[PDB]
């Protein structure tokens, strides 16, 4: 499954990004990460079309109330980076 | 139930935001989060009318003693977002 | 009981704030919190008159050796913010 | 085995670096570290040729979406720095 | 017993402050704290004369290699701040 | 045993400092610490001649790829600072 990632400054913007992602398309929130300096990431999985729609919508909504630092869609994550994703399982 | 969120710079401003939210309307404090860089979040739940009144009042009171970084009302949180909220259960 | 809060930049300024609060009036140190970016908070409880005298003195003493980021007296904390205070019990 | 390291600002840039490293050459993701101020590190091991190809590609890809703070290839790590690498083991 | 405190930017400066404190006078290293943003504190105890001599020497030596953010001698700590000191026992 | 310390901005620069230290002389890596704001420290022990050679080389190599914030050789650490070193044992 494709992976969608949105990193924001602050928890509230990230919750808003996550809410908008799950509203926009058939994706599942599977990862949540905080690495300090206020950087908070939400991770979703789904088909690549759904993840792209989700991340687009999540970025637009989070930018309305806070700073989006980074966003990313990986259509086919290599099997090793699932070590990092599972490190942030929820 | 609707979700209300206030993120402040520092713990004292957040406690003031939480106190003002619970004083202003019939909402319950159900989440508390710290993600570093001094960003501290209080989360309340209730009916959307109560949550909106609470967040408005919390932002107004917290801004008197500190910096409110972001605030948010989600009238109908998607079921996946409760994974993040329950991660910050108190 | 009333709640008095002083948040400082750094642990040493906070220890000075706590020492001066407890010397200044009949208050008890019941909370200690660190939320990152160097923000350190001391929490005292007592009657509102004692807490007000304590916070005034703690702020004055701490400001001589460091930065006081915020201070607050809540004469009658709502029962819900005790969830946050108990989170930082010491 | 040679060690490749990429340190980025933020978790997403690091995931992209790690993905690009593992796609580019026969290396294994063996370490993951976060030391605050938003600094996140991905660590790979393999032969020195594979590790060098991986780090070059990971740096290029991560720089498209974020800040790479530092990157490094150590062809023959001394046995003591594996104490640090094992501290950041990931599975 | 008197309390001596030195807060530095960084761990190496703090170790140097602690080394210089213990070399300079008959004090015991009893506390070590890190509160993030790179702020690191060393805490010593002894008689007030020894603690004053120790903190003076620690600040001068640590300032040679790094930033000293704060320093403090408390000749007679109130009983409550030992809650914080023991929290950073080493 | 003498103590050598190198504090860098970031984990990768620190690993290079540690690698260069152990390559340069007969020293053992015994401590590893990060205290936030990206400050990461490597600690080595050996005879004062080896530790000095190690720290000089570690600083030169780490400066090629990152910022060295602090470095220090303590030829005869006071017994008390080994409490701090052992706190960062690896």
């Amino acid at each position: 499954d494709a992976l969608g990632l949105i990193e924001t400054k602050g928890l509230v913007a990230c919750i808003e990004a996550a809410d908008a992602m799950c509203a926009a398309a058939n994706v599942e929130l599977i990862g949540y990460g905080n690495v300090g300096s206020g950087l908070v990431t939400a991770m979703v999985k789904g088909d690549v079309g759904a993840v792209k729609a989700a991340v687009d919508s999540g970025v637009e909504s989070a930018q309305r109330i806070g700073e989006v630092v980074t966003s990313l869609v990986i259509a086919r994550p290599h099997n090793d980076i699932n070590k990092i994703v599972s490190h942030y399982k929820i």
